C-alpha cells in the first residue's frame, strides 16, 4: 500500500466532471477544478489543466498525469510550509502517508490550521490526537475517510485500508 493507491482508494476515478461532497466541480482522482458554481468555468479550467478541448471528458492517462501532478504537489507544499514540515520531518513512513492524504482533501491552509492535533503528533501522542482529529467539520462532513486517516495516525499501519 502507498500514497496513490491509498488516495485511489479514498477519492474514486471519475472520467467526466462530477460534483465532490461539498458540491464543487472535480474530475480524475479528486482533482478540484473550481469551486464556482459555472459548469463552463469548470469546463474552461479542465481545457486549461489538460492542453485540450476536452468537453468535459478525459481519459484514464489524462486522469492519471493530474493524479502524479496533485500527489508532487502536495508533498511540496508541507515541504515549504513552517507548520507542517516539523511534523512530515517527525514521522514515520505510514503516518506521513496520512498528512499527505489530508493536505490532498484540504489543502495545506486547511491542515495548518490543526495546531493541537499537529502538536500530539509531533509528540507521538496517537490516541490523544486521535481523539482531538476527530473533533473537526473535517470529521462531521466525511466520517467514513477521516476514519481512515485517523487510524492510520493511530495505529501507524495500513489496517483501514486492507480489503478495500
Ligand atoms: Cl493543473
Ligand atoms: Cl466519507
Amino acid at each position: 500500500m502507498n500514497i496513490f493507491e491509498m488516495l485511489r482508494i479514498d477519492n474514486g476515478l471519475r472520467l467526466k466532471i462530477y460534483k465532490d461532497t461539498e458540491g464543487y466541480y472535480t474530475i480524475g482522482i479528486g482533482h478540484l477544478l473550481t469551486k464556482s458554481p459555472s459548469l463552463n468555468a469548470a469546463k474552461s479550467e479542465l481545457d486549461k489543466a489538460i492542453g485540450r478541448n476536452t468537453n468535459g471528458v478525459i481519459t484514464k492517462d489524462e486522469a492519471e498525469k493530474l493524479f502524479n501532478q496533485d500527489v508532487d504537489a502536495a508533498v511540496r507544499g508541507i515541504l515549504r510550509n513552517a507548520k507542517l514540515k516539523p511534523v512530515y520531518d517527525s514521522l514515520d513512513a505510514v503516518r506521513r502517508a496520512a498528512l499527505i492524504n489530508m493536505v490532498f482533501q484540504m489543502g495545506e491552509t486547511g491542515v495548518a490550521g490543526f495546531t493541537n492535533s499537529l502538536r500530539m503528533l509531533q509528540q507521538k501522542r496517537w490516541d490523544e490526537a486521535a481523539v482531538n482529529l476527530a473533533k473537526s467539520r473535517w470529521y462531521n462532513q466525511t466520517p467514513n475517510r477521516a476514519k481512515r486517516v485517523i487510524t492510520t495516525f493511530r495505529t501507524g499501519t495500513w489496517d483501514a485500508y486492507k480489503n478495500l
